[PDB]
């Protein structure tokens, strides 16, 4: 029995926020997640 | 028995928020997720 | 018995929000997800 | 017995929101999902 | 017995929202999903 | 003057090749492209 | 003057090739393209 | 004058090649590209 | 004059190659590229 | 004059190669690239 499981080459997560004009009284929220496969 | 399971080449998640004009009294929310396959 | 399961080449999820004019008193919400196949 | 199951080449999900004129007192909501095939 | 099941080349889902004129007091909601075939 | 040009929500291109039976002395070639609109 | 041009929600291009029986001495070629509108 | 040009939410390109049976004396070539809009 | 140009949320490119059966005397070549918009 | 150009949230490129059966006398080549927009 041979097993190869739960792999990925490259994974990247991020966010870019830019304040250049206007007022921006609110918010700029970002929550990007990456989850692989869990074994049971 | 040979097994190859739950793989992906490249996975990327993110968001770009740009404030250049207007007021932006509200919000800019982003939640992108990536989940692979879980074993049971 | 040979098995090859739950794979994908490349997967990407994200959102771009741009404030350039108007007021934007509301919101700009985005939740894009990607889920692979789970084993039972 | 040979098995090849639940694969896809490339999968991408996202949204683009642009505020350039008007007021936008409301919302711009987007929830695009992609789910592969689950095994039972 | 040989099996090849639940595959697709490329799958993409998203939405583009543009505020350029008018008031937009309402909403712009989009929920596009893509689901493959599940095994039982 | 206000301008919004050359946008798309999500774009994905790929190919899946599976060798499970037969001989496959030939080839399996795939070249899928996606090009947006160019400005002049 | 207000302008909104050359947009699409989601665009995907791909191909699936499966070798399961026979000989396949020939080829399986696929070239699907997607081009948006160009400005002049 | 306000300008918003050449954007996309998420873009992904890839290929999955699987050798499980047969001989595969040939090839499995894939070249998927994605190009945005160029300014002149 | 305000300018917002050549953006994307998330971009991912990759390939998965799996040798599980058969001989694979040939090749498994993949070259997926992603190019944004160039300014002139 | 305000300028925001050539941005992306997250970008990832990679490849996964798995040798589990067969002979693999050939090759498994992958060259995925990602290029942003160049200014002139």
């Amino acid at each position: 029995k041979t097993n190869m499981k739960h792999m990925a080459g490259a994974a990247a997560a991020g966010a870019v926020v830019g304040g250049l004009g206007g007022y921006m009284l609110g918010s700029a929220m970002s929550r990007p997640i990456i989850h692989f496969g869990s074994d049971y």
